[PDB]
């Protein structure tokens, strides 16, 4: 029942914070609990800088060819999930994810049927703008407003089928917990540092290492 | 026309981060911009730290006594306003504003008659939380979904009218656009960095200073 698979869809993730990857730092994070028994990355064919990184030879590291979309990469990830009974999938560019998050995260698996996913309040007030320009059309309440983060932690053959779905039906989808809300389901929010911050421009790779170190 | 007074409702910001105070970091920052001709800094009664700054005797800038809500104090603030036209309000814990954005904002007072404010697009994937539970209801469109920032630039008496009505008929108010917000009004969006961070917690500080220096 326990065990857990990992897939991490990686098709910024090779940029450096102290000698070791944005990748790595990643996978690093989600190998530190003991629950997660396989990780498997999804990376784009031609991939050439992976194979020359340590994960390449781990044991309990797989290897696949990932996809065009990301939900494409984590389906290609599923298949090599083995009969895992849980699936966590962990964004390939997050590598500050803490573990007492994580631990928490994985906590559902004894309380839910549906999984969950990490994410942190709103904080900030929102503004609505109007359709076609920068004015504010008015304010979003912020209560009961969560960013999602990651890593989202679903029965695997759910996700499987709800990913499946939603991709051949043509949905919208934007990260995993959007596709079990496509079929009807409703993923729990469990609350997660807001430093658990993705890498996607130039500033931050800096303050990635602020909070990592 | 391009006269402006800026208010900073104080009634955190003493903290500080490299031998200036929060406060002294964020009134130092309007202050640079040329159409800054004074800023009147609301300050809770029996607050005694202000006296002991440098702001206390600085000759333009003006301190009154604030009062038990945000609106209240930024009303007190506009009474001392003198007959400047438009008004930039500003966070007294937002001590990482930037002069490129506060140039963008004050543009606004020669194509508005509104006025706007400084806001971050948001970039994560947002989540409506189901009333009463941390399970997610849906995702919110994060297309012309924006964090609201300050300053807020506003035209004077515009302001002072909404912001009065807005109490007296017990309105739910956050920022000072929702004041205009509420009384029918729509106000701009002015693109900001998202470094414009509020130090309300702990590790804000530590983070202020990073973007700081
Ligand atoms: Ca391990
Ligand atoms: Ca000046």
């Amino acid at each position: 029942h326990l065990d857990v698979c990992a897939v991490v869809p990686a098709a910024k993730q090779y940029l450096s914070i102290g000698n070791q990857t944005i990748l790595e730092h990643s996978v690093h994070a989600l190998l530190a609990h003991p629950r997660v028994k396989r990780v498997v990355i999804a990376i784009s064919p031609g991939d050439s800088r992976f194979a020359q990184l340590p994960l390449a030879n781990h044991p309990q590291i797989t290897v696949v060819d990932g996809g065009d979309e990301r939900a494409d990469s984590v389906l290609a990830g599923l298949k090599a999930a083995g009969d895992a009974q849980w699936v966590l999938v962990h964004d390939a560019a997050r590598p500050c994810l803490h573990q007492d998050d994580l631990a928490r995260l994985l906590a559902l698996s004894e309380t839910s049927r549906t999984g969950g996913i990490l994410a942190a309040p709103v904080r900030d007030t929102m503004k609505r703008a109007e359709p076609g320009k920068n004015a504010i059309a008015h304010t979003v309440d912020r209560n009961g407003l969560w960013h999602a983060l990651t890593p989202q932690f679903f029965p695997r053959e759910l996700l499987h089928d709800c990913l499946t779905r939603a991709l051949n039906e043509g949905a919208t989808i934007t990260d995993e917990a959007s596709a079990l809300e496509y079929c009807g389901f409703h993923p729990q929010l469990v609350e997660g540092r807001a430093d658990n911050i993705k890498v996607t421009r130039p500033e931050d790779l800096a303050l990635a290492e602020f909070y990592l170190t």
